[PDB]
């Protein structure tokens, strides 16, 4: 069961749900939310290391970019970036990001599996993009990259985040 | 809440929920319908761009599309689309759905080609309340063979998920929705954005 | 509806819903379980076929599959999994889950390991109604350099949805 | 023994070799001759075939070879062949080379293209003699970017090496001889083997 | 200097170098030698080893290596050796060659496989003066498509150099030369730096 | 013609050929002088960039260049860099040549690293007459594994060719010569074209 999009908004006047900056009413729909790009990235640099057992020698410092400035994302390359908007859930709603069938198109991932956000959560949502086309993608702060559904518990969650 | 079998029977006996040819009851279990690949396909031709500008200026973004999606390819019967490892490619259900505006979907791939590679989106599985069409995968090859897909295959299972009231903006009324009655490969429609 | 961590230990605590092992409560939190990785491993020799035929039942499963498959990797601890960028391999969680006619279950990924390019499923992540056993992951590493892998490790996290109604052909019946 | 620049000259010009159009002298120096870039591509089409059987029978091979690759691409002036990470295509010289029966050629790249992951060969680097014709390249990009390639550009560079005496088989006597007088970008003829 | 097919032939008639078995006239021609595949194959185990570390300590390297390494591929007749794209696979000549002291020896691939994507060698081309044995191929797929390599098909060409005298330090006289009278699929004996 | 060990060690003995540090006989054999690696590499930052323009605007490609060109590593006593598979870097050798102008010098790997896919360079391997400097590698791993690279491990292998005579025009008095007295691990200088 997922809220929808008249629920999202009356969750979001109530503050039982808190999305900052608030998407536009042109956003919100169906059953989803419109979320944006940030401009925070990392790269990984593997000369450093022969492997991870599953830290950080292997990222790059945050690049943040000028104005007009994009992030190339080349196929095959995994980069990390944030959402624009941050995401304040409470105890009883569990949210779900997932990209736009646009960019699928052309090979974008916005995640790499990982794609829940948890009850109690609050922040900016980070991002696990990876390209799996045949083309660059050039990527822009503030460009629609994604979208996020919420989904209420059974019950409020004893252990949120 | 997903339905289960039983009640997606339902919904489409009281025409609610419509999935055109509708699939015999074999292949509605549990909670999920299996779909199956239709006959079109569409693939990237690299040499003709450098990169796309997922935001830049609509015209340009317009004419790049334009230069790296193939035609469309028509699979005659007996013929495979041959993927192979590291290959993204555009293919269209043989199925059309239409949602009402107080049902969501999720498209999910199959387990037994998921163990071999192919996985049938790329984190955009989410049919919208309103929609209504054919809806099209971004196959993506991350095995170790080439899989040959054939037209009639199984390749995916939807599922469908009650919302908390109907949609007051479902897809079929939202001006600026790109993908409205979509029938073959479509290719992105970024640069409507 | 997904349930929720205390929720989940009510349907465990019930018993149509079960896990085994059970997980700690140190693993049950929000509206996920944590599940650990087994140490059954499968790779892939290209060098064998040009390629699979996906339109099938069983007769790819075996003189395809089979034909192109490792045996089956069983690792004593002290032992990695070493897995290279753009390798996908067959792995299974160390717990065996069976569930009810009425509960759909779905496998999640863990972000600490997915920052890295560790994804857990390619696509297919959903755990049927009347499912009884350990679950096949389909690993893929996207990012830049090997990830070393470990029977035991946290590897993903179930949620879990009720039905609408119980299913009339569960995956136990079919 | 390869030919330094002042001895290729005094075969340029006693008409033992023939560079077609001759460079000018800036691009004859120490023991190479500096070549350009044509403007015939073609490219592979992987989603019509599983594989090629190298020396399987004649006729499927020649049937995969015709399905596999493009159309030959004619670039216009301004335009730009994009070659990215991991494509092969091929492309051909701008110069037509005849060698006399008494010599052998050698295609190499250059370093400032090899810098950027540029392989303007694929193991096959010999010109034979009795050679005439253009010369077929296969790029490979193993670096990081696109590369945009643009006819005229200069893209390696040949040398020469007497032979102990003259051939008694030269290329263009022998029978089975596949790429006599090859103009485009010609693809593969193992057909013929 | 190269030597012309007619010299190649007076060398192997005087038993100064040798190839065995001894190709036909058919196969002698310009300044090359054309080879065939063998039989014997090697390939990479790559989930036993996070890395190699090329220049440790001996023991680890060796014990890496033997992780890493599968064991013999022999095909039989009517069988194919598939070589997926990205794939590094070792493979064998069929023929043994042996070198005086005073020649060198080069190898390279055919135009018509390099064409389809196919490298017959990493860099590292060179037959030794003094050499004796199979020579080890490592094929690297560069292109778009499986190809499917069957033994006894031209896969390649050696080319022979005179040297300005006879080696001091020949192949079969250094006491460090790691590949003396090599017969199979032979693995990297790095190892024994 | 190439030179054997002995003449390579008169041509050094004499002067007209140099290699600073001289390496010792043990690396002097056959036809070949074994190289070292060096101690400084660079890498490739794609982030900043959609491609690169080959022969584009001087100055726009030299922004480009820059933009995609780390900052030089250089890697402390015990260090190694960690060449993973697909990934191409640029190294250096340890040893300057000096070549005069009657000479010809060609880089190759060593089979042992060619049987774990590593290329040291990638089609452009000639060594000028009239060079003088230390040599780039462009280094790619087309194997399944890293590769650990620590400096002074051996790394390939230098032959020489006596010129049919002096060049006219050797590397040190060209003018438009991009790379006299190169010392690190120089990227490419393509905007100087
Ligand atoms: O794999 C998919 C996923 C979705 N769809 C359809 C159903 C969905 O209702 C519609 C829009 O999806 P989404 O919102 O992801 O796409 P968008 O790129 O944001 O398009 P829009 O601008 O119309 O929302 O596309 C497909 O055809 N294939
Ligand atoms: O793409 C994503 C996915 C998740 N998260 C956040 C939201 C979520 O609530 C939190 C934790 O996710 P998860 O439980 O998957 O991470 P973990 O690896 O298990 O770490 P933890 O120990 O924090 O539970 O990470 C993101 O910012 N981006
Ligand atoms: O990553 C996964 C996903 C699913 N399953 C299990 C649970 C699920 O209930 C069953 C069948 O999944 P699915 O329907 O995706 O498989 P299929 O390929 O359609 O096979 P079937 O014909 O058995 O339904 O497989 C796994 O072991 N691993
Ligand atoms: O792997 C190599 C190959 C060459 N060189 C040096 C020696 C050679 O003499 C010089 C120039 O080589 P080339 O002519 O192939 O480079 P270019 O791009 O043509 O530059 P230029 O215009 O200076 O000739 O660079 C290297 O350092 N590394
Ligand atoms: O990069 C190259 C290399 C060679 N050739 C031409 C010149 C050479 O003389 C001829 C044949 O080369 P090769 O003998 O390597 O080709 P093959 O596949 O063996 O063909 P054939 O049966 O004609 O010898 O092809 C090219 O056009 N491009
Ligand atoms: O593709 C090749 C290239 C060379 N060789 C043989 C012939 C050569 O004379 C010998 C040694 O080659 P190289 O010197 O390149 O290998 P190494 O790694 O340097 O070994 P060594 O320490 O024996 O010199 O290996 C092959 O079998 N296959
Ligand atoms: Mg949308
Ligand atoms: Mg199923
Ligand atoms: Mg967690
Ligand atoms: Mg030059
Ligand atoms: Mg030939
Ligand atoms: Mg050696």
């Amino acid at each position: 069961m997922r809220l929808c999009d008249r629920d999202i908004e009356a969750w979001l006047d109530e503050g039982r749900l808190s999305i900052n900056p608030r998407p536009p009413v042109e956003r919100i729909n169906g059953a989803t939310v419109d979320v944006r790009l940030g401009n925070k990235f990392r790269t990984f640099r593997g000369h450093t290391a022969a492997f991870i057992d599953l830290l950080d020698r292997v990222m790059s410092d945050e690049i943040v970019l000028d104005e007009g400035e994009a992030f190339y994302l080349h196929p095959g390359e995994l980069a990390l970036a944030v959402t624009l908007e941050s995401v304040t859930l409470p105890a009883d709603l569990v949210g779900w990001l997932d990209g736009r069938s646009s960019l699928a198109r052309l090979g974008l991932m916005v995640h790499v599996t990982a794609h829940r956000i948890d009850p109690g959560w609050s922040g900016c949502i980070v991002l696990d993009f990876y390209n799996s086309g045949k083309l660059p993608l050039a990527l822009r702060p503030g460009m629609l990259i994604g979208a996020l559904s919420f989904e209420p518990l059974s019950g409020p969650a004893v252990r949120p985040y």
